């Protein structure tokens, strides 16, 4: 089936931080309100036995001296008793601060995300769902004892890890506006977890990787040309940013044969996101995020989609419905039909002033980038005898 997670609990801990406030329950209940829930399996978010089993879970990639202080910096958010200079010490010391500050369920919230993906990773791995969704997924910037960009535990990587440790490789596709550097970097030295990040990057923009450092770097020891990167410019509309990246998964997709694809669907590239970076739509006929989800999809490997970046929320949910229905009519050969209208429902009022599916837009550099990776994809199937 298609599945996609969500649940009573899971929806109240994802609405629960200060940054994203209800996108994640916008998201759903634009999916509800257009009646494609009965189409999906409902994946319920993963819980663990013990504080033990949970704690093994999250320290496969995360320090356990940076588990106990994100789990005390909650705690300590659970009073309004304002931080020691000792516990503020250790709090900077994970970068628990400035972009990535404490809140009262900093924690439960981070883990939510983690559970959400680790059980859409094991949907994938026992065969129920062909592909799974998780709008609340897709925390990319998370390091293994730091919090960075509002990613405090890296839900991706751990599910990644469960998907090869169940020859199994990966190839992670993050189509966020940010270069996925989190991802990138856990699996630095790792070949059967190929990632592959289009993004923006300049002088000064977050988080500062993915670009020239003057060449590439790609990957250390046997992971040496595992990690691919595209940057773009900034202005990139659909069809430029489609034909960038399309011949490159569709090169991926042949020569590394993934046995998962895991797909990070971060939304900010979109024309009306506040950053106004990329020019990307929504639209339908052509989107840039429903091209390369479509083209990934028609090559029937078990595949996870996952959330990520997105600070017009209504946008987001404009466009994660039209991914998700999608999906379901890529993976079940049965048409959706969109209504380019919002439908009456809990939050219709958040979609003015047109209250339409579509966004409120109006719509070599390359070509040697293409080369680069080419020769790259050449290196790691030489490296690793493909
Ligand atoms: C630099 O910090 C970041 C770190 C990481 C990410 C991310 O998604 N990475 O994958 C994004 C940002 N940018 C913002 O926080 C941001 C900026 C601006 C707005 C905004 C929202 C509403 C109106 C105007 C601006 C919202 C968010
Ligand atoms: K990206
Ligand atoms: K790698
Ligand atoms: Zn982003």
């Amino acid at each position: 089936s298609v599945g996609i997670v969500y649940g009573d609990q899971y929806r109240q801990l994802c609405c629960s931080s200060p940054k994203f406030g209800d996108r994640y329950a916008l998201v759903m209940d634009l999916i509800n309100a257009y009646k494609l829930i009965p189409e999906l399996s409902r994946v319920p978010p993963l819980q663990w036995d013990s504080p033990s089993r949970m704690y093994e879970a999250v320290t496969a990639f995360h320090s356990t001296e940076y588990v106990d202080a994100l789990k005390k910096l909650q705690m300590l958010h659970c009073e309004e008793k304002e931080l020691t200079a000792d516990d503020e010490l250790l709090m900077d010391s994970f970068s628990l601060n400035y972009d990535c500050p404490g809140f009262p369920s900093v924690f439960d919230y981070s883990l939510a995300a983690v559970q959400g993906s680790l059980a859409a990773a094991s949907a994938l791995i026992c065969r129920h769902c062909e592909v799974v969704i998780n709008w609340g997924g897709g925390w990319h910037h998370a390091k293994r004892s730091e919090a960075s960009g509002f990613c405090y535990l890296n839900d991706i990587v751990l599910a990644i890890h469960r998907l090869v440790s169940s020859q199994t490789r990966v190839l992670y596709v993050d189509l966020d506006l940010h270069h996925g550097d989190g991802v990138e970097e856990a699996f630095w030295y790792s070949p059967r977890v190929v990632t592959f990040s289009v993004h923006h990057a300049s002088p000064g923009f977050f988080p500062g990787t993915g670009t020239w450092n003057p060449i590439f770097l790609n990957g250390a020891g046997r992971g040496r040309f595992s990690a691919f990167n595209l940057p773009l410019e900034e202005g990139i509309n659909d069809l430029d940013w489609s034909n960038a990246i399309g011949p490159i998964l569709d090169s991926l997709n042949i020569v590394i044969q993934p046995s998962y694809v895991v797909v990070q669907c971060g939304a900010d590239c979109l024309a009306t996101d506040p950053h106004r970076i990329f020019r990307l739509t929504n639209f339908y006929p052509l989107s840039g995020y429903l091209y390369a989800i479509k083209k990934i999809l028609s090559w029937k490997v078990p595949t996870l989609i996952l959330g990520g970046g997105g600070y017009n929320f209504p946008d987001t949910a404009r466009l994660w419905t039209r991914v998700t229905a999608l999906t379901i009519e890529e993976v079940k050969g049965k048409k959706m039909t969109i209504s380019p209208e919002i439908p009456e429902h809990s939050y219709f009022s958040r979609y003015g002033p047109d209250f339409e599916l579509d966004i409120d837009y109006f719509p070599d550099s390359i070509q040697k980038h293409h080369r680069r990776i080419l020769e790259q994809l050449r290196n790691y199937a030489d490296l690793n005898k493909l």
